[PDB]
RNA sequence: CAAGCCGAGGAGAU
RNA sequence: AUCUCCUCGGCUUG
RNA sequence: CAAGCCGAGGAGAU
RNA sequence: AUCUCCUCGGCUUG
């Protein structure tokens, strides 16, 4: 049943008969159906062989992975050979090292493989070998950088690799080693400026891989160009000359909070240099202990980051930010009140002052947003799908209230969503994997004609057709570009692009555009070397690459030895008070550290408002959480809001971070705490 | 929006209808308005004629171009065209060729452009062309000199010049070329006693800029000197009869160690003839081997040029300067100590025996300070901005240090900063360009009312308005001072010159002044001559300087053409001993050198003392450093720091750099390095 | 469904 | 090399 | 932010 | 033509 093209045969020949090589086709090219036949070929000629047949297939995403099981491999292999389909999400509830030699065919993300090897070196589990393999396939070989996942499993097969080049001059047995295939679209350019530049970082990707060739499409080409319609492409512009009273109410109080603090603003007001400095006030705070420093930077910083929303976001939105935040503080000051300086009533009272004047001011008008609602609705009532990639979640969120609330949007009848990526990102609620899964579902069957995304949706998450692709104030590098612009994958689409004039954003498009160009320039350029040149360029970058690994796993080892038990004294950052010596602490789950003693419980304040509480200090600066765990309810607390001092010179620091401390604590000694 | 003024129409009148030529016009003058004037009308009538129209403007300085992106030309001209400032600093990141045809206004340093032409010359990318062009704007063009960066672009484009006059005599078709415009105020002198020779520089200029005027202002010039008003001169004088104590103990001290070490002076003390005699006898004890001359000439240099300072700057910065330099030379000792000649000891005991009792004499009174701090605050008292011009960076830090420190200034409250270049230049900390970015900034906007700077104000650096401008011991050139005394700009000036009676400086002074009066005197001169016999000389000078870069490229070539592999051995310069051979050394970057054999780790020693550490010798000479690159961590080593000695005649030669040895090394090979 | 931990990648400014 | 901002994967707990 | 490299310009003394 | 002292630009590495 399984059918082909004539290009696929082209690109793929090579690989038909050894060749560990790399395949370049743009997006929508069958890349997938190319892997599966050269999976099925290779299986073949390993059962006529009479030889062990065994295929692993690398993916970056998660979702992938399940997407090629249930789409490409599973529906076109099924019968013939066994096949599953492993992630993080899903349990692999055998183990590793034995469903490798259970299936002939495993299609897992890269992460769990390389924790199988390091388990085996480790030597804690029986783990698994590359040997065990004899096909490698990668998807996404562009992130094959300097230490990526890919990275390190290629570094290791590399290592392997000069191993048997060695012994085959000094002993003629060898260990094998799997054949390697890469598939990709755009490799990308580790930003080179002379096409000599590109052309090593090419030289360097290959090496990585091995690929030894790129093999791609020359003959053919005509066909893929008429199958596959690019976008059209369309700027946008906008400059923010509106706006002027209500800004110049936040530029004045912010001149009147900066005087009061007497803050040399050192650069220019909403920037990110200003944020930096607003830091490095902070640690310097920090480092002398005196207030008036950080709460006025923190204040600051929030302005700042509502300003640049502005730019970009309805006011509402930064309004009701800065609200929650300075609610969110108020909780803390009433509850440390409740339990029983100058500049935060100051703080406070001029925002409560002034709420009622500012609430009115930003409520009136004086916009990137109405011509960017012409656009979309002009856009919808022409065609009779669209996906939206900005910079910060709450931009997605606020872009999906604003097509909510209008009423021309209702008028028209398009559907849609807000997704998002999934973690935890400094005051953005992680968002679950399942839910992006039902979301990119709804939006594959069509109830959703809209799906707003960030950088996620910019790489993988394929869609059969997406017949508009605009972005919104987002560009980052000339991958993510061309993704974006190869996953509308319809016959008429339509590119666009929106951002501010004063900002340098559509230079950044054209930038990337070229890099397109030169991408070409240069591989055109290297299928084209001489083998022997060529292969001596591969043996060389392959060799820095292992020792420069080697070196610096040597400098990591080296870097990390002091691990003293206790020697410095930890106290409240906001406050400089004596909160916990350098041996009270206790560790825990290897992870996680806490203080026992009830004379630490006597000292900071336990609240909660809302399953686990929180903990403030006499001065309400929030310290951690209460975990329970495995029964007691350990009271957690968070190195990111406190301060050290070390027995010696008193050098304050601050890490933000536990192994960045190199001295280490002692575990929790439940014997300790019997009765 | 754009407003005029008349004597600009009269100024720029000739080249709105082709007329590539010059202009010269005092500061302040509105030239950048008459630049961004006349490019949109060569832009406007390109419309017109609907011709392509691409403008390039050229800087010497980086900072201009984002000034005149910012300030002049973007925004009255943003509308209309398309606009963009490239620069070292920033990102051309998309690439030179291609945004020369994609923006229509370019506003960069004349390096890139030199590098994209030398780039196509060499093939290597596709590269630019002046044809590409239809109009080049030089500003600063006095710095069009014997092979300036300026010189060479032109001399391209006259050479092209010269070969489309060739073929019009000969064949009709031609490469078009732009229009030539120049801005600049003072176009100076190239040290011309004759009048006539005077003159003869103007033309060279002119022929290098292809101007074929000079167009100055001789109808409205009533109304520029209306709105301009020349600074005051004032000239001060200083004797150094004082400091007898101290100077002569130093004396004493100097006399002693130039006895022990019994070295003929062959000149006055306090010279630069001595410190290059001092060099003469290093030069002499390297081809010799001995010790006592060069570590005694150091000292010997130090003391002088701690003398000269005292002379201009306060004693207790010499001091801590000798300190510093002592501590740095016992640290090294020390260390060499550590792992394990009667002079040395000489030197540091004396210091060490008397530096309780020299500290004791410097600290005592017995100045050019006095009287400057006299003069700076009656005028602040009298005035109710201030400029420093000084000869080395020190220089402006200790005059920091002294108004920071005196309570006077403090009383009247007069804020301070000081600035200087960027860049290493021998023991002077290199300042970075953001640095001096934020710097000129605050001094702009009002915080900093002094601003202390070195040649970089002098030049460039606009500010709207200086009410002050004072030079302290700074006397180069004639166009130094006339820029410096332009760059008041105020409605009310006081020009201050402060230096020694003894020295000639006034005279220096009053030359400036003399050789203004000559430009002038030659510049009306030529502006009135017969345009025959002037196109005549224009061609003969841009000839001449033609063939002279030709046979300049031709002796390049002909002058390193050896290369050879290795015929050397290469010796510590201060312990004449083989410390590596002609092919142990290997290249790196193509640029650095090291030497990789343990056998060469066996003989020197590692020190580090303050991210890279530094190497010395078993007699306490440094060497390099040990430069962490691509992952391994290389010494890199310093040929300033040693000796050579060919294999026959071991003619000793010190080069004190790389490129003047014409035997080239070999490049290092890693596959000597596995494992 | 929530919390925490470890590493990695990209962009912007020093 | 440092700081900031975004995104991915893996692990643990409830 | 630090280090290194390449060229160029100016002043002073032989 | 040589030596010394100052300043500018471009490139690379971390
Ligand atoms: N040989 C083929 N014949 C017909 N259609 C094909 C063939 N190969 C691929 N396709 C089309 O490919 C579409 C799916 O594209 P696919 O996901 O394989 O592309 P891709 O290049 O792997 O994408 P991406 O760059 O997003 O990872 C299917 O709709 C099918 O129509
Ligand atoms: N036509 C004009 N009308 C009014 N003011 C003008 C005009 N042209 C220039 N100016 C004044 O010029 C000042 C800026 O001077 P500018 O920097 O252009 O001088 P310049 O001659 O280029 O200087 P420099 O010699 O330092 O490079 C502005 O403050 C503006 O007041
Ligand atoms: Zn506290
Ligand atoms: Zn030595």
């Amino acid at each position: 049943e399984l059918q082909l093209r004539p290009y696929q045969m082209e690109v793929a020949q090579p690989a038909l008969d050894g060749k560990n090589i790399i395949i370049c086709l743009p997006t929508g090219s069958g890349k997938t159906r190319v892997a599966v036949y050269i999976t099925k070929d290779h299986l073949d000629k390993k059962k006529q062989a009479s030889e062990s047949g065994k295929v692993i297939v690398l993916v970056n995403k998660v979702m992938l992975a399940e997407q090629l099981f249930r789409k490409e491999f599973n529906p076109y292999l099924k019968k013939w050979y066994r096949i599953i389909g492993l992630s993080g999400d899903t349990q692999l509830k055998i183990s590793f090292p034995e469903v490798v030699k259970s299936y002939d065919v495993i299609i897992s993300t890269a992460q769990i493989l390389e924790n199988s090897l390091l388990n085996l070196e480790s030597g804690d589990d029986d783990g698994v070998q590359l040997s065990d393999f004899s096909l490698i396939i990668i998807d996404e070989c562009h992130h094959t950088n300097k230490e990526a996942v890919y990275n390190n499993i290629m570094r290791r097969y590399l290592k392997q690799k000069l191993r048997n080049n060695d012994l085959k001059k000094q002993n003629k047995p060898a260990i094998p080693l799997p054949q390697i295939l890469g598939l990709t679209a755009s490799p990308g350019v580790g930003a080179a400026k002379k096409q000599s530049e590109a052309e090593k970082h090419i030289l360097n990707i290959c090496a990585n891989l091995d690929a030894f060739t790129i093999k791609t499409v020359k003959e053919n080409l005509g066909q893929l160009k008429h199958q596959i319609k690019e976008p059209c492409k369309k700027f946008v512009i906008a400059d923010d000359t509106r706006e002027n009273p209500f800004k110049e109410k936040l530029l004045e109080i912010m001149a009147s909070i900066q005087t009061y603090c007497q803050k040399s603003p050192m650069s220019d007001f909403g920037t990110q240099h200003y944020e930096q400095w607003a830091i490095q006030m902070e640690k310097k705070a920090a480092k002398d202990g005196n207030r008036k420093d950080r709460v006025c930077a923190e204040h600051l910083r929030k302005y700042n980051e509502a300003l640049q929303i502005n730019d970009t976001i309805r006011m509402i939105d930064a309004y009701s930010h800065l609200e929650t935040f300075y609610t969110d503080e108020k909780e803390k000051k009433f509850a440390v009140l409740n339990d029983s300086d100058e500049t935060d009533e100051f703080l406070m009272n001029l925002f409560f002052d002034n709420k009622k004047m500012l609430k009115k001011l930003a409520e009136n008008p004086k916009e990137k947003l109405i011509k960017l609602r012409n656009t979309i609705l002009e856009q919808f009532t022409r065609s009779e799908r669209g996906i939206i990639f900005t910079k910060t979640r709450q931009s997605t969120y606020a872009l999906s209230q604003w097509i909510m609330e209008n009423a021309k949007f209702a008028e028209v009848g398009v559907k849609a969503h807000h997704l998002i990526g999934a973690g935890h990102s400094s005051e953005v609620k992680p968002m679950t994997q399942t839910e992006q899964k039902e979301v990119i579902s709804k939006f594959r069957t069509g109830e959703i004609n809209l799906l707003i995304a960030t950088t996620v949706a910019e790489e993988g998450l394929d869609i059969k057709e997406c017949n508009i692709v605009i972005r919104y104030g987002l560009v980052t590098n000339e991958i993510a570009m061309v993704q974006a612009r190869g996953r509308a994958r319809a016959d008429e689409s339509t590119y666009v692009l929106v951002t501010s004039s004063g900002s340098g954003v559509t230079e950044r498009e054209i930038v990337n555009d070229f890099r397109e160009k030169m991408m070409y320039k240069a591989i055109n350029r290297v299928q084209n070397m001489k083998p022997e040149e060529y292969a001596h360029k591969i043996l060389e970058l392959q060799v820095q690459s292992i020792l420069e690994k080697k070196m610096k796993v040597k400098r990591s080892i080296a870097k990390q030895y002091n691990d003293n038990p206790s020697l410095i004294t930890l106290l409240c950052k906001n406050c400089s008070m004596l909160v916990c010596s350098g041996e009270n602490i206790h560790v825990v789950e290897k992870m996680h550290h806490v203080n026992m003693t009830p004379e630490f419980k006597g000292l900071y304040i336990v609240r909660e408002n809302k399953t686990n509480g929180e903990i403030i200090c006499k001065c309400g600066q929030a310290w951690g959480t209460m975990m329970v765990h495995k029964g007691l309810d350990l009271p957690c607390l968070k190195i990111r809001n406190f301060v050290v001092n070390f027995k010696n010179n008193s050098p304050k620091k601050q890490y933000k971070k536990w192994v960045e401390l190199p001295i280490r604590f002692p575990d929790l000694d439940y014997s300790e705490y019997c009765l």
